[PDB]
């Protein structure tokens, strides 16, 4: 066939990406690249705050008139330190070598920044607690993630030293939309890529899922997750892995940080890569 995997395998994905063929890469990410750093995800399976429902600490409409119940539970689930893992240091490394289009990213947790993504490579799709904002359209005085750690930890609701507005992390309420610059990079990014990296998201949430429908009919998919994902569902109405009809799409399934490592090796990039995470690693575990 005209495909451009020679097989529908990781070490096919692989050769693609070290051939001539394979120069930029879009990496679509969900919970499962940070469960290994301890952070939950917020959708999966596994009462003080006295919410008026259980959906209401994720509302907009009901942070802005009671915002302690979601910054109590912040404190609670707040991570008690930041340390991306493997898979985000992979991306790292790809920004590196010179290949890594855009990363589209499910998280809210920073870890693809601390990891060394930059603003320009990130399409933060449900937002971040990277920055915050004063919630008044006139005002809008941005906050950063230290300035709000303080805040949660001292039990003291964040409110806008020039104004006294509540200021709120830069995160994707319900009743919100999703940023602009979602639906801009989008629009651009898909005319240009050679490769979909899905890594740990099973592709449920929309429109976030939906992406993986805008790359063109030959660009390959490799999904790395714990479950396979993507397929069209026998009922609702994809990816194709396993029909007599596949072409371009792999599932490789296990841990992300596991197949991250795997795709390394195949790469030449075991090393590179350790030397990259052990030292970042050592860097977060000795800030004083
Ligand atoms: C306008 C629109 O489209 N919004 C989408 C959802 C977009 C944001 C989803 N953010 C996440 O996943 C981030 C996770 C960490 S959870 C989270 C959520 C809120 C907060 Cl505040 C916090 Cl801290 C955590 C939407 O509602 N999609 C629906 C769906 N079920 O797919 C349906 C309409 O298609
Ligand atoms: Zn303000």
């Amino acid at each position: 066939m005209e495909r451009l995997l020679d097989e529908l395998t990781l070490e096919g994905v692989a050769r693609y990406m070290q051939s001539e063929r394979c120069r930029r890469v879009i990496c679509l990410v969900g919970a499962g690249i940070s469960t290994s750093a301890g952070i939950p995800d917020f959708r999966s399976p596994s009462e003080k705050y006295h919410l008026p429902y259980p959906e209401a600490i994720f509302e907009i409409s009901y942070f802005k008139k009671h915002p302690e119940p979601f910054f109590a539970l912040a404190k609670e689930l707040y991570p008690g330190q930041f340390k991306p893992t493997i898979c985000h240091y992979f991306m790292r490394l790809l920004k590196d070598k010179g290949l890594l289009l855009r990363c589209y990213t499910q998280n809210i947790d920073t870890l693809e920044r601390i990891a060394g993504l930059e603003q320009e490579d990130l399409v933060e799709a449900h937002g971040t607690f990277y920055t915050s904002h004063c919630v008044s359209a006139s005002c809008r005085h941005e906050y950063p993630l230290s300035w709000m750690k303080e805040k949660i930890f001292s039990e003291v609701t964040p409110k806008c030293e020039d104004c006294q507005s509540l200021v709120k992390p830069d995160i994707v309420f319900f009743g919100e939309s999703l940023p602009a610059r979602f639906f801009s990079c989008m629009q651009s990014d898909f005319l240009k890529v050679d490769l979909l990296l899905v890594m740990g998201t099973s592709l449920q949430v929309q429109p976030f899922a939906s992406l993986i429908s805008k790359a063109p009919l030959s660009t390959p998919r490799l999904l790395i997750n714990k479950e396979k994902a993507g397929q069209s569902d026998p009922f609702l109405g994809g990816m194709d892995f396993d029909s007599k009809k596949a072409y371009r799409d792999v599932a490789w399934l296990g841990e992300c940080d596991q197949g991250c490592l795997a795709l390394a090796e195949l790469l030449g990039w075991k090393k590179e890569l350790e030397d990259l995470v052990r030292r970042e690693h050592a860097s977060i575990d000795a800030q004083s």
